[PDB]
């Protein structure tokens, strides 16, 4: 399939060169896999998400996104117009409020609350989570991400936006999850972008198209909307039976547009995310 003048981070993902408008990919668009997107939650009621989105559980009163953050990563995830693996069920975790703000605790609980609340869905494709938070380092916050892991889930998360090395940060310093970082339209690293060793993978960042609370659309730069797009390419090759939960992150980095990035400090992986689709 071929979604024309699509965002240029779903274009960039299924292109060996920057610049190109088309967004390529196998029509399975991730079906039978299932992303949390774990955020200020998601507006499910949004037409992007062809009821394919739904808030399974909150930390709040309201599993409303009163935010905007959430309901945009979801929907580089697999909304319609704007997101990578266009067919796959998205479930919201709200453990950031509507001020974008989180306790590590109830960071925490939302990813244990992941870890088996995929044992009451049906995802034969497998299951990824969307992490499009951070804070400063924390063992408790990475190991949480690691059991998510552990327990059969594709984590990908944020290096965070602080334009230092993500080793200082959690969970975008758990070494098993996938830590993407932010590139921009050009194939430079995003001014902001964490980098660092810990880094797996970069994924489109800067000033990236989706949905938007209120059945809106808007652009906001991040690791937290690289991030999506990583998840998003794991739900799609997951359920392309190219990789498993355990692997998509390597699989990603096997498979990335190698050496294409500017600007990426030495020591961090120069790698972008690529569904290689052949079309």
């Amino acid at each position: 399939a071929a979604q024309t003048n699509a965002p240029w981070g779903l274009a960039r993902i299924s292109s060996t060169s920057p610049g190109t408008s088309t967004y390529y990919y196998d029509e399975s668009a991730g079906q039978g896999s299932c992303v949390y997107v774990i955020d200020t939650g998601i507006e499910a009621s949004h037409p992007e998400f062809e009821g394919r989105a739904q808030m399974v559980k909150t930390y709040y009163y309201s599993s409303r996104d009163g935010n905007g953050h959430g309901t945009h990563c979801a929907g580089t995830v697999g909304s319609r117009t704007y997101g990578v693996a266009k067919k796959t069920q998205l479930f919201g975790v709200k453990v950031l409020d509507d001020n974008g703000s989180g306790q590590y605790s109830t960071i925490i609980a939302g990813m244990d609350f992941v870890a088996s609340d995929k044992n009451n869905r049906n995802c034969p494709k497998g299951v990824v989570a969307s992490l499009s938070l951070g804070g400063g380092y924390s063992s408790s916050v990475n190991s949480a991400a690691a059991r998510l892991q552990s327990s059969g889930v594709m984590v990908a998360v944020a290096a965070g936006n602080n334009n230092a090395d993500a080793r200082n940060y959690s969970p975008a310093s758990e070494p098993s999850v996938c830590t993407v970082g932010a590139s921009d339209r050009y194939d430079r690293r995003s001014s902001f972008s964490n980098y660092g060793s810990v880094l797996d993978i970069f994924g489109p960042g800067t000033s990236i198209l989706s949905t938007w609370i209120g059945g809106s659309t808007r652009s906001i730069s991040g690791t937290s909307m690289a991030t999506p797009h990583v998840a998003g390419l794991a739900a799609y090759l997951m359920t392309l039976g190219k990789t498993t939960a355990a692997s998509a992150c390597r699989y990603i980095a096997d498979t990335a547009n190698k050496g294409d990035l500017s600007n990426i400090p030495f020591g961090t992986v120069n790698l972008l995310a690529y569904n290689n689709y052949q079309a």
